[PDB]
């Protein structure tokens, strides 16, 4: 894992700059196209990419799993949910089946923790049955986050391996965005009513006490804002866990992942925070509508592309996305040059 | 054209209750979607898409015309740019041209008012060789205002014969940030400082010049800002008259129309204006960079589904959102349903 983290490569400078030449000579006004120009410079620099911006295969790893701290009366939604829709996962009928369908990627369901019996056709990475309710204790051991670290960290970037270049995050999981809050307080240093949303759908009156439980999380935890995984280990989740994982697997890998909505913020920092030299590799997506979207975006540097008040998870937003990045390639390769038409700009 | 504007269908209800119904029923905590699923009952209550959010097939439509105001040094693009761009349209190497293809539309080139030889290969309805300098009088006549907007119009809801259910807008036309930042002033009430920005590339130094040639225009043309059509042909251009006229053209045909940057926005503002009908056939795609965007965009009532910090124009920003649009519709007819997988949320 010390290995792992040590050979994350840097962003490659020298392509970068080739890169932004050859944006500011397309048959447009410099910098006209904006972020797309942006996004296409950063693609570049990734060496997983070949010093271009461009595409191949596309995938969607969606991280399952069950967690203790349901039983705190946090989410609305039954437990039995997450097996169920977990199971929908291999059937495309999601929303994110849906949306990875249109933008031609596949879809990887991941069941890193379900609380219920395998799942045939889902690719089996359980820590347990569910994790431990971080109200009364941690949700798991330091080993097993490590070991999860490092076993979705491979299958990541094996499936570079078979021709995929572009990665979504995503995860599926009654009660996650508890855990989320308590690992977003920690580590921006906010209070946990500024970062405690609605989750799937929480009534008004139960947000009182979803405030309280992260509150005794972090108070009986006493998670280390300094050490990422000492964090996720914690008061975090096998699934938050697992998305982190996929983060640090591409990175390595030295390819692009697309963020989804507010679980993927959460897992992104405990990311940054455990290997700071994976932020490169990070492309926002989504703004999430859950209410401490914003706190963890602004600690996270990043403005997301698209505003659609989503809220659903599965790594929706990251799909939803995936055009996006394909855009800013085909600017790249297939735009003509000014000089070819003799048109000459300040 | 009185007939045309009579004419215009109302949004079906009917349609759209049992779209909000259906979209309530799918695989996902209700809402959660967001303004995915508010896309989609606009979608349904748009008479021409049969009842239903669909798409079939899409085009884009881009006015080119040049401006007399050019001459008050308020552009620094050469003026010739707009033809020698206009036939790299015939040739597919433009932006709009690359992030149309893209998302499998095709591009429609329309000369309303180019001052050079008419281009082969670009469709064939100008006015005159640029419009009149709106420094010093009026752009054009009520009359030509109004022929371009029948002509347009017509063109449009041609296309919807031919199998197109989706359209984009968009222009080009070197100095048109300068007729639009005059419309925009006009429509919103705003201070002319407030709406003019630096177009193409305008130098910072530069602005001041603008902004009092803005302030002539008005001055001396007087347009009547409760009459739309007063102040496209006093202050407006070709090029942004033709725009209108895609919209009244889509609206009449029951048909979804996807606005693209700062230039659309004021074309509209007048469209609304002409024709309140008009409004729910309004589809924002992105936040154009200008300066006067977000004003426009208020009184508009529009929030743009992508921050790109783009100003290209070509309806570039249109054609980056149609793949939107389709996900709202692939979302509402792939997904599977709650009660078929016996969940129950509250
Ligand atoms: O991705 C988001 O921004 C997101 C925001 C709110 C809720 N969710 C989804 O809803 C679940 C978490 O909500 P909850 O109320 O059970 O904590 C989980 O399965 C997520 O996929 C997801
Ligand atoms: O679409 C926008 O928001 C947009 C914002 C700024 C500039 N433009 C493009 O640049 C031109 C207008 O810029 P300008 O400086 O000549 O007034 C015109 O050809 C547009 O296509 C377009
Ligand atoms: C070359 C160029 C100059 C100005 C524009 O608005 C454009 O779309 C292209
Ligand atoms: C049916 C359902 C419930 C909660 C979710 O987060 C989800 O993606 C789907």
């Amino acid at each position: 894992l010390h290995a792992l983290l040590r050979d994350i490569p840097a962003p490659d400078a020298e392509a970068m700059a080739r890169t932004q030449q050859h944006i500011d000579g397309l048959l447009k006004p410099p910098g006209s196209l904006g972020r797309l120009e942006t996004l296409a410079v950063q693609l570049a620099g990734m060496p997983g990419l070949n010093g271009t911006p461009q595409v191949g295969e596309k995938a969607v790893l969606v991280m399952c799993a069950d967690h203790g701290v349901w039983d705190e009366g946090v989410a609305v939604s039954p437990k039995i949910v997450t097996a169920i829709q977990a199971a929908n996962m291999t059937r495309g009928t999601t929303g994110v089946c849906v949306l990875a369908a249109q933008a031609g990627a596949k879809v990887h369901v991941i069941d890193v923790g379900i609380d219920a019996e395998p799942i045939p056709g889902v690719v089996n990475m359980r820590v347990a049955r569910g994790c431990g309710n971080i109200a009364v204790g941690p949700a798991m051991s330091r080993l097993q986050a490590e070991a999860l670290l490092l076993e979705v960290s491979r299958y990541t970037c094996d499936l570079a391996q078979r021709g995929v270049t572009l990665f979504g995050v995503g995860e599926l999981g009654m009660a996650n965005t508890t855990p989320a809050a308590a690992m977003v307080s920690v580590f921006t240093g906010s209070d946990a009513k500024e970062v405690v949303g609605i989750g799937a759908n929480l009534p008004p009156s139960r947000i009182d006490n979803k405030v309280d439980v992260v509150r005794r999380a972090i108070a009986i935890n006493q998670p280390n804002p300094r050490d990422g995984i000492d964090v996720l280990s914690k008061v975090g989740g096998f699934d938050l866990v697992g998305m982190t994982g996929v983060m640090l697997g591409a990175a390595r890998c030295g390819l692009p992942v697309l963020l989804d909505g507010f679980l993927s913020y959460s897992a992104a920092l405990a990311a940054c925070q455990i290997a700071p030299a994976v932020r490169p590799y990070l492309i926002p997506s989504h703004f999430s509508a859950e209410k401490g979207a914003r706190i963890a975006l602004a600690h996270l540097s990043m403005e997301p592309y698209l505003h659609m008040a989503m809220r659903l998870g599965e790594g929706s937003g990251a799909a939803l996305a995936m055009p996006i990045v394909e855009a800013a390639c085909a600017m790249f390769h297939n735009m003509g040059e000014l000089a070819a038409s003799n048109i000459v700009l300040p």
